């Protein structure tokens, strides 16, 4: 009742990060009728816009609330895996850190037309940096906002860097400068506009909601993609939910369909629609249009564990928790004043924006990413701690002062999978991250060795002046075997998730999409979101999604070509 006798040149399933990019570029003339279907509501929540309020988006209505299958290798725990549910997708619910990985992350992709040189310019193109001048590696005219964090903990941040210097690390002035090595300590830039989240709804879609050739439907939950037998012909969706009507959106001649549902829901929705492993499709009685075995495999996510240590009594009150909450748990009016009048202060911080990339065992590229947080976790699951920090408000307790080093396997060797658990196209998918399953035990070894690394840093002279013991894992956990068991019961997602519909060369039978993102054996079908990522880069995966999205967009409209 919303696409009524209307045929669209590009239907977009999903209204997230990449989808917000293409809608902008493809609606940019007037000849194309763009449609954008999004399960979740408009982007209007104040919790989206204030960075420190990220503590309220986890496990919230704006999250899909995905939980994984039992992971036997993880002491049989389900893993909560954050996924944004609103226009702007996970860009509106992320920690905003800006990371391209290294040039070798893209060279190693293998694919033709996506080397480090081919992608570099698409990055710069979409960037406007507040803190680096325009050059080979940074843009100034782009739609993304990028800035050095406008919050600084004058004691804990400076003691962290002195400490990482003590244990032998070198600084790194720009983790997205490919001319020098990617390892080292320093400061993560964040996709924020003067302390407001600079999500992709705000930077790309909100400035273009005027275009009459641009139709954006929130509340609109896609169920499948029409593929008359191969050619896609549209989508089916429901505006109310699993108890609503079964509408249909038709495409115009040549009208393509663009999978933007993200690394979790795209491979899922493709399967329900007929493209995937037949063995899995036959189990629920779904006709096979294409039998590509790569749909729903190769799921890569970066696992994390943490250490936590309180500060000495004498330095009580100097953590970021002390800057946001008072001793009674109420939000400080001073912090609100610095944020609303100046775009400064504790509320501009997602917390984890200082850190490092470290080689643990002479690897080609760093295997460990440390994230330092001048706040003290109260649960070894760092995601659950943020949820807890939210509910702590107004209870009347003082959150203890301290620090946290979150440790992350930024280039993991484990892979996962995304599958079908029901025929109900509104059911939670079969999600298995598969952390710690690589055949050499390397991911676990990277995380164990980060624990030793984190303890060295915390033992340094720079940090031992401020610290008083160790809460997590703590004094009991001494031997490697004990560290591993702690890692297993505390491993949490650092929220990347890539690869479930990977691109590859012609004759890559394991590949799903080709180097122009159209999928093997379907007409008018393309995938442009994090799923196409063939190897996860070394860093948080937001920025490369945009780069993919800006790239496909141009290619679609004949402004550049690949190969
Ligand atoms: C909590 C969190 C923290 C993160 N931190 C960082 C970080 O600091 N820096 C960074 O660079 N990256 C970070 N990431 C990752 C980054 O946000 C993602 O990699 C990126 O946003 C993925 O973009 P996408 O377009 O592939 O998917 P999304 O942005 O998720 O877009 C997919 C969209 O599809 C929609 N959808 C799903 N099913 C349907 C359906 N049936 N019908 C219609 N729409 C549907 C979803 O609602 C969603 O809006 C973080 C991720 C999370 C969750
Ligand atoms: C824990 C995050 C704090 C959020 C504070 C938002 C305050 C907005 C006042 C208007
Ligand atoms: C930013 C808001 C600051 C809140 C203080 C939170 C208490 C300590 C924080 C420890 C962070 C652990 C890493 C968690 C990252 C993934 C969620």
């Amino acid at each position: 009742s919303s696409p009524v006798a209307q045929k669209y040149d590009y239907i977009l399933v999903g209204g997230g990060t990449a989808a917000c990019v293409l809608a902008n570029r493809l609606s940019a003339d007037g000849s194309k009728r763009v449609l954008v279907l999004e399960a979740g509501p408009d982007n209007t929540s104040r919790d989206v816009k204030i960075p420190a309020a990220i503590t309220r988006l986890f496990r919230s209505p704006l999250d899909w609330n995905l939980f994984s299958e039992l992971q036997e290798q993880l002491a049989e725990r389900q893993i909560y895996m954050a996924r944004g549910r609103l226009l702007g997708g996970s860009s509106a619910t992320n920690a905003t850190l800006y990371h391209r990985g290294a040039a070798g992350d893209y060279d190693a992709w293998g694919v033709e037309g996506w080397s480090s040189e081919d992608v570099l310019s698409w990055f710069v193109q979409a960037e406007t940096n507040a803190d680096f001048g325009p050059g080979a590696y940074h843009g100034s005219g782009g739609p993304m906002r990028v800035e050095n964090p406008r919050y600084t903990n004058k004691q804990l941040h400076t003691a962290f860097f002195k400490a990482a210097e003590e244990v032998g690390l070198t600084p790194n002035s720009d983790f997205n400068d490919w001319s020098h090595d990617h390892a080292g300590y320093g400061t993560f830039q964040v996709m924020q506009d003067k302390g407001t989240r600079a999500d992709m709804y705000r930077q790309y879609l909100k400035p273009v909601l005027g275009r009459r050739n641009l139709q954006v439907l929130t509340g609109a939950a896609v169920t499948k993609v029409n593929i008359d037998q191969a050619q896609a012909l549209g989508v089916e969706f429901s505006t109310d939910g699993p108890t609503g009507e079964r509408l249909s959106a038709e495409l115009a001649p040549g009208g393509e369909v663009i999978m933007c549902a993200g690394a979790v829901h795209t491979p899922f929705l493709l399967k329900h629609s007929g493209v995937g492993p037949s063995a899995e499709l036959k189990e629920f009685g779904i006709p096979v249009v294409s039998n590509l075995a790569g749909v729903g495999q190769n799921l890569q996510d970066q696992p994390a564990c943490l250490t936590a240590a309180p500060v000495k009594e004498k330095y009580d009150g100097i953590a970021i928790s002390d800057h946001i909450y008072n001793e009674k748990g109420q939000i400080r009016k001073r912090a609100i004043a610095s944020y609303l009048l100046g775009g400064r202060g504790g509320l501009t911080s997602t917390g984890c924006d200082r850190g490092a990339f470290v080689r643990t065992a002479g690897q080609a590229l760093p295997d460990l990413q440390v994230r330092f947080v001048p706040g003290m976790a109260l649960d070894p699951d760092g995601v659950s701690t943020y949820v807890r920090f939210a509910k702590f408000q107004s209870q009347g307790l003082k959150w203890p002062s301290g620090i946290t080093m979150q440790l992350i396997a930024c280039r993991p060797q484990s892979t996962g999978s995304v599958g079908l658990k029901s025929a109900d196209p509104f059911a939670p998918p079969k999600l298995s991250p598969g952390y710690l399953t690589d055949k050499d035990g390397a991911d676990l070894a990277t995380l164990r060795k980060g624990i030793h690394w984190a303890r060295d840093v915390a033992r340094s002279s720079a940090l031992s002046e401020y610290l008083d013991g160790e809460l997590f894992p703590g004094s009991g956990v001494v031997s490697d075997d004990q560290i591993d068991e702690y890692i297993r019961r505390s491993i949490h997602s650092s929220n990347a998730i890539t690869g479930t519909c990977k691109m590859g060369n012609a004759g890559d039978s394991s590949s799903v999409v080709d180097n122009q993102l159209r999928v093997h054996g379907v007409e008018g079908l393309r995938v442009v979101d994090a799923s196409v990522v063939p190897k996860i880069p070394g860093g948080q995966t937001g920025a490369p999604v945009v780069m993919i999205a800006e790239r496909a967009a141009a290619l679609l409209t004949g402004k550049a070509t690949i190969g």
